[PDB]
DNA sequence: GGGGGAAGGATTCC
DNA sequence: ACGAATCCTTCCCCC
C-alpha cells in the first residue's frame, strides 16, 4: 500500500532567528507578539527549547514570559521573512515527490510510495531531506513516516525535536489501543473532554459506541474521521492545498465603540489585506471584532461580483455599524477578512 | 422532503 | 495582554 513523509521545522520562528544572528543560539529565545497597548503587552508565538524548558510557550502572555525568563532575548514576529524561508525550503522537498501537500508553514506531507519500496528504504530517504535542508538551509526538521498522513504526523510528535520515526503497521495497530485520543491529531480539548464523558479514553473505543450517538455528540465529520482511522482505514491523499481567504485583525490601543475612532484602525486592517492579496479578487468580505471580555462577533457579505478596494472601505463600514447595532460590549480588536476568490 | 447556498458561530492548530 | 481551514447549526428560496 501507502507511504506518507510528513515534515515538521523545529521551533520554527525562533529558529529561523538563530540562523539569521547565530550569535543567540544557546540562549533563551522568545519571538513575541507585541500588540502595542502597553509595553510588553501580546503573546508569545514561539520560543526555542533552550527556552521551552521552563513553560514560555506559545499563548502565555510577554509579562508572564519575562517574569519566569526575565533575561532571554525577545524578538518581534516577522512574519514575511519567515515565509520566504518556509517557500524555499518546500522547492527544496519537491526534488523528492512532487505530490506534496502543505499543510501550514512549517509543515509538508509527501506521498514517497512512487519513490521508496519499503520502512527502510523510506528512513533513508527520510535521513536525506534532513541533510538536505540542514546544509542548504540551516534548519533542523523532525520526520515521521507511516501509512495515512495522520500517523506519519503522530510519528512526528513523537520523534520532536531534529527526530525521524517510522511508525509501522504493527505500531498503527497498537497505537490505535494505546495512543491517548487527546494526542489524535484535529481533537483539541473542548472535543477531548466531549470524549471523557462518552467513555472514549482510546481512539478504539469509538469501535464500541452507538455510531448516532457519536455523531450527535461531536459531529459526523469527526465521528466518521476518528472512527476509520480507529477501524484501522483512514486514507485521505495528498492534495495540493490554495489560501481560501485572506485577513489582518489589529488591537486598539484602547477599547471603544464610537465609529469613529475604530474607522481608522479598520482601514490599517483592510490595507494590509489589500496588499497581501495580490492578483486574487474577492467575492466575499467579513468584518471580525473581538469583544471587551474576548468573544468574537462577524458580519458578512457575498456580492455577485469581486470587490474593489474602494467598496470594502464601504461595506467595511456598514457592517460593523451592525455590529455595534446588535451588541452592547465595547470592541477591542477589530479587523477584516476575504473570502471567495474569483 | 430536500437541494443549494449564504450567515454566523464553534473548534483546531496542521 | 496575538491567521485560517473545516465543520455545524440555522435560515431561506424554491420545486
Ligand atoms: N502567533 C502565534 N503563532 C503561533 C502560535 N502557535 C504556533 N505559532 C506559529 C509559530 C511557530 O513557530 C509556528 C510553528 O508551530 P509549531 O506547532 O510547529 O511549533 P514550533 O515549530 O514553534 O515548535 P515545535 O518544534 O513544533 O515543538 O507556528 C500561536 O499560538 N500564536
Ligand atoms: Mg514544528
Ligand atoms: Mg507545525
Ligand atoms: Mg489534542
Amino acid at each position: 500500500h501507502m507511504i506518507v513523509l510528513f515534515v515538521d521545522f523545529d521551533y520554527f520562528y525562533a529558529q529561523v532567528e538563530e540562523v539569521l544572528n547565530p550569535s543567540l543560539k544557546g540562549k533563551p529565545v522568545v519571538v513575541c507578539v507585541f500588540s502595542g497597548r502597553f509595553e510588553d503587552s501580546g503573546a508569545v508565538a514561539t520560543a526555542n527549547y533552550e527556552a521551552r524548558k521552563f513553560g514560555v510557550k506559545a499563548g502565555i502572555p510577554i509579562v508572564e514570559a519575562k517574569k519566569i525568563l526575565p533575561n532571554a532575548v525577545y524578538l518581534p514576529m516577522r512574519k514575511e521573512v519567515y515565509q520566504q524561508v518556509s517557500s524555499r525550503i518546500m522547492n527544496l522537498l519537491r526534488e523528492y515527490s512532487e505530490k506534496i501537500e502543505i499543510a501550514s508553514i512549517d509543515e509538508a506531507y509527501l506521498d514517497i510510495s512512487d519513490k521508496v519500496r519499503d520502512y527502510r528504504e523510506a528512513y533513508n530517504l527520510g535521513l536525506e531531506i534532513k541533510n538536505k535542508i540542514l546544509e542548504k538551509e540551516k534548519i533542523t526538521v523532525t520526520v515521521g513516516i507511516s501509512k495515512n498522513k495522520v500517523f506519519a504526523k503522530i510519528a512526528a510528535d513523537m520523534a520532536k525535536p531534529n527526530g525521524i520515526k517510522v511508525i509501522d503497521d504493527e505500531e498503527v495497530k497498537r497505537l490505535i489501543r494505546e495512543l491517548d485520543i487527546a494526542d489524535v491529531p484535529g481533537i483539541g480539548n473542548i472535543t477531548a473532554e466531549k470524549l471523557k464523558k462518552l467513555g472514549i479514553n482510546k481512539l478504539v473505543d469509538t469501535l464500541s459506541i452507538e455510531f448516532d450517538k457519536l455523531k450527535g455528540m461531536i459531529g459526523e465529520a469527526k465521528a466518521k474521521y476518528l472512527i476509520s482511522l480507529a477501524r484501522d482505514e483512514y486514507n485521505e491523499p495528498i492534495r495540493t492545498r490554495v489560501r481560501k481567504s485572506i485577513g489582518r485583525i489589529v488591537t486598539m490601543k484602547r477599547n471603544s465603540r464610537n465609529l469613529e475612532e475604530i474607522k481608522p484602525y479598520l482601514f490599517r486592517a483592510i490595507e494590509e489585506s489589500y496588499y497581501k492579496l495580490d492578483k486574487r479578487i474577492p467575492k466575499a468580505i467579513h468584518v471580525v471584532a473581538v469583544t471587551e471580555d474576548l468573544d468574537i462577533v462577524s458580519r458578512g457579505r457575498t456580492f455577485p461580483h469581486g470587490i474593489s478596494k474602494e467598496t470594502a472601505y464601504s461595506e467595511s463600514v456598514k457592517l460593523l455599524q451592525k455590529i455595534l447595532e446588535e451588541d452592547e460590549r465595547k470592541i477591542r480588536r477589530i479587523g477584516v477578512r476575504f473570502s471567495k476568490f474569483i
